[PDB]
């Protein structure tokens, strides 16, 4: 509402001035994802989704004005990155960010290359901080999971991303305006997972990629995308921005590229990467 | 004599010209039927891994029928168990593609083929010595079906060919059939991760070429690694062998066999895997 993608007021390149805290910060996200420069780290572990099977609450979707966000109910949907399933990281939400074009979209870049939309699975750090408004602006208190999607000619509905979000209850339209939500069927995040590898990674630590842009962020960016088709990345397109952006059909809503390593560092950060047990 | 094209030897006479074991019940390819497949938790990641200290050469064949690259003894390994220990060795690798983007694999996935299907090939060794001891008997072989799927917009690096390393650029018009010719080392532990290797098919079946031995432990995976139409063209490129009516290598596919045949005496079952989770 004080900030937007497309707006020159209050867009991209003002949010460093209009949020400093923590905006301005040198552990910014995202970043370029460089194969070559990073170092690789055996023992990161395969990440496991998984699901408390006795819960019962519903899922919504909203226009935001900024993204499509889905919000799961509290005590649901949980990530491992240990191989323990006790309910360390608990998810919180899911959101899209995606490009005008087929060639654009995705906030990270591996190696250079953007994809036509990133997926962000926000969840908090439950082992420590008790509730997601108690973790999201405290140290430590995130962990985000960035998947990538690429579009196919050729594949079966059952096999591309928007089987695992149900096709989100056929939700999207023109007519799904800021700030309405809805109801949806449940997404299957485990599902999701098994469309790409999960032990095949970038991780580093960053921040939130929309002002505050809180520096609270252990980031997961896994390297194979899922597959979409042209059809359905188009039904993200059909999405109103809200009224504070310049832009009026939702598109090109992700930041531009942070380094690494600004000039003012005071301790750089590393990036790391993973891969499965094996070669 | 055996071929895909020609109708006279292809694929429809292949169960009377060699009936051990082309008109068996245990054949392969097969649909993989997700509905209709049993679910075991106990089937486990596979991996691919390397030993290290070989040095010995790799190379790439055009058999008149598929390319296939020959793989040095000792040097790339299948686990399904998690443990490193050598008990299953890969022998070779080989691929069936189609003349059009719309087929191309052996397997299909719900009925949906797929551009192109990469055979991995490997040898119980911790029973048999050598590959050829185990290629004609009982349990000998495991083979991993590697799906691939066109994309328009990708980097290199990120479709299969950088784990083939381009095949050293072999595959082209004038790789006639027999040659072999010498070619840098294919990264299959780099392909795998391409995929989700927890996500797979199983099921026992058989070679899919003749003499279609029913001594195969299928593994077929469900997510399919990336190429570009480029790619697929070199394929292509490659000349079929004499015997074929066809001149360009394509549709080098076999038809599609039942899992159970009506004159089965033992009904097998289609298995499916996925990682620990859900
Ligand atoms: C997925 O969701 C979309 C809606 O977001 C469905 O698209 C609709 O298709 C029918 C015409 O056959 C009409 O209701 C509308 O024209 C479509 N909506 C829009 C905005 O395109 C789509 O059918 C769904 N797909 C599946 C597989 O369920
Ligand atoms: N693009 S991104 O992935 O880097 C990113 C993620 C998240 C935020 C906003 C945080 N707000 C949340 S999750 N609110 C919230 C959380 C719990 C509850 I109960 C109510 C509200 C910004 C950017
Ligand atoms: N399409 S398929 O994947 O079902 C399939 C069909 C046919 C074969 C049999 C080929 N025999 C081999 S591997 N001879 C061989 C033995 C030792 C050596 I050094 C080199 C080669 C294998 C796989
Ligand atoms: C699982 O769901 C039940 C009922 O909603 C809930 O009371 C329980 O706490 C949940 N378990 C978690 C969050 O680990
Ligand atoms: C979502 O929509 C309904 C109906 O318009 C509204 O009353 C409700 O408070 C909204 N809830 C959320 C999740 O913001
Ligand atoms: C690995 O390769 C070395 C040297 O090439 C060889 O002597 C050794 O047997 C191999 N290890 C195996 C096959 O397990
Ligand atoms: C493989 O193919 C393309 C050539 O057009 C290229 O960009 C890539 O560098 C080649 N790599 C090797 C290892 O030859
Ligand atoms: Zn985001
Ligand atoms: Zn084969």
């Amino acid at each position: 509402s004080e900030w937007s993608y497309t707006n020159i007021l209050t867009g991209p390149e003002t949010w460093h001035e209009h949020y400093k805290n923590m905006c301005s910060g040198y552990y910014q996200s995202p970043i370029d994802l460089k194969t070559d420069i990073s170092t690789l780290d055996l023992k990161l572990k395969t990440v496991i989704i998984y699901r408390n099977t006795s819960s019962t609450e519903t899922t919504t979707i909203q226009n935001n004005g900024h993204s499509a966000e889905v919000k799961f109910p509290r005590n649901t949907w949980f990530i491992s990155f240990d191989g323990i399933l006790d309910y360390k990281y608990e998810i919180i939400q899911m959101h899209f960010h995606w490009g005008n074009t087929d060639d654009r979209g995705s906030e990270h870049t591996i190696d250079g290359f953007r994809f036509p939309l990133e997926g962000h699975i926000v969840s908090f750090r439950r082992q420590m901080y008790s509730s997601p408004s108690e973790a999201i602006g405290r140290p430590g208190g995130l962990a985000v999971l960035g998947i990538m999607h690429q579009i196919v000619e050729s594949i079966k509905y059952e096999q591309t991303a928007f089987k695992a979000y149900n096709n989100f209850s056929g939700v999207l339209n023109s007519q799904f305006v800021p700030p309405n939500n809805s109801t949806i069927d449940d997404i299957n995040l485990a599902l999701l997972l098994s469309l790409l590898n999960p032990s095949r990674y970038f991780r580093y630590l960053g921040s939130l990629t929309t002002p505050p842009c809180t520096e609270n962020v252990l980031w997961t960016v896994f390297i194979d995308p899922v597959l979409i088709t042209r059809e359905q990345i188009n039904l993200f397109r059909n999405l109103p921005y809200g009224s504070n952006e310049k832009q009026t059909r939702m598109g090109d809503n992700f930041r531009p590229i942070q380094l690494l390593n600004p000039i003012d560092t005071l301790a750089s950060r590393t990036l790391y990467r993973a891969t499965a047990r094996g070669g």
